[PDB]
């Protein structure tokens, strides 16, 4: 499990649950395809997107939906959502997890790398 | 007027200056077509990209290019970029303003949408 | 002009305004003397805390009431207040720009030290 | 264990480790008395700070000591440290997670409350 996603609420000081997250790869002729895709759980966390051998060198996008999490809240937020894009296992395989801390009008990225 | 970005370097604690931004306008075939674009001042600020009578409702599309940034600055980025996707609307405030605050492998945004 | 503070909303996205802040310099006992202050703007800012003459290096502490901010706005916060804590430096740049982002159960703040 | 600590470098992307970290809980005199300390391990996290029976109400100074964090790593950091003061268990006992986010000009916190 080398790619973990981790989403925060800012406003009410807890795990944003069930939040849909969508992952993609850039492909030779430049196009997004899809390479994975899931929800947050009660403690706010993603994990089992995908494994180390289908987790290749490539540039990936992470595609959090913020904006459904906040509508179903009541509540109309700035985003459509919240979308890390970053070159993965360059320099080898590593561990990833992509913190995510949202507020209806800001949100903030943290990536922590670690080597497995 | 309508539309401005403000992009700050978190490690240095200054304007983060000369980083490119592009924006781009969602066309009917969901593709990004090109908007407005230019670099970011001495002050980190980025004005005078669009006009209120171009800048109709429509989802918008904010790229950054925090890696040539950081790249330029001899640091290793984990983000190939900073996109901001947001829906302009008419009945909300009229002035955008868009503010990064970034780190290498962290960055945070946030809309201050005010109508003076 | 050597010392200015804003404070914006990521709730609401807009300026945070008549945010109470109180600024202290440390004495030689440790203590906190009182310094300046001030509330913020319509625009979310607060200059003119103290001039270069009296703003002398030391260690400086900026409170700001983010409690009593979103007890107005009738948002349970977790915070008391947001302390900045830093020491005055001649040796760097000589205007300080403290920046506050709030939430009610996050904040971040950042220093924009420039020369001019 | 309802107080912990976590720490990241949004700098490295990684954990934050070895960081001090002060607890202080207002007296009665509103002084402040020692409560509790700690370094954050490999993984950034501070745990066994406290006890649900010796974590009684009221209202605490979590103080974290970035500024040698960044000084070890021979950066000159803004802020001589990152202090979190909330009032805690005034509705019954919770669990709190404090999660700070660093960068040498910058920190957020965040506060993750949740029912035991
Ligand atoms: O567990 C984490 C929390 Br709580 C906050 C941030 Br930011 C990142 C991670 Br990982
Ligand atoms: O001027 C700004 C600062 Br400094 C910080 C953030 Br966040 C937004 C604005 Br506008």
């Amino acid at each position: 499990c080398p790619l973990m996603v981790k989403v925060l609420d800012a406003v009410r000081g807890s795990p944003a649950i069930n939040v849909a997250v969508h992952v993609f790869r850039k492909a030779a002729d430049d196009t997004w395809e899809p390479f994975a895709s899931g929800k947050t759980s009660e403690s706010g966390e993603l994990h089992g997107l995908t494994t180390e051998e289908e987790f290749v060198e490539g540039i990936y996008k992470v595609e959090i939906d913020t904006k459904s999490y906040w509508k179903a809240l009541g509540i109309s937020p700035f985003h459509e959502h919240a979308e890390v894009v970053f070159t993965a296992n360059d320099s080898g395989p590593r561990r990833y997890t992509i913190a995510a801390l949202l507020s209806p009008y800001s949100y903030s990225t943290t990536a922590v790398v670690t080597n497995p």
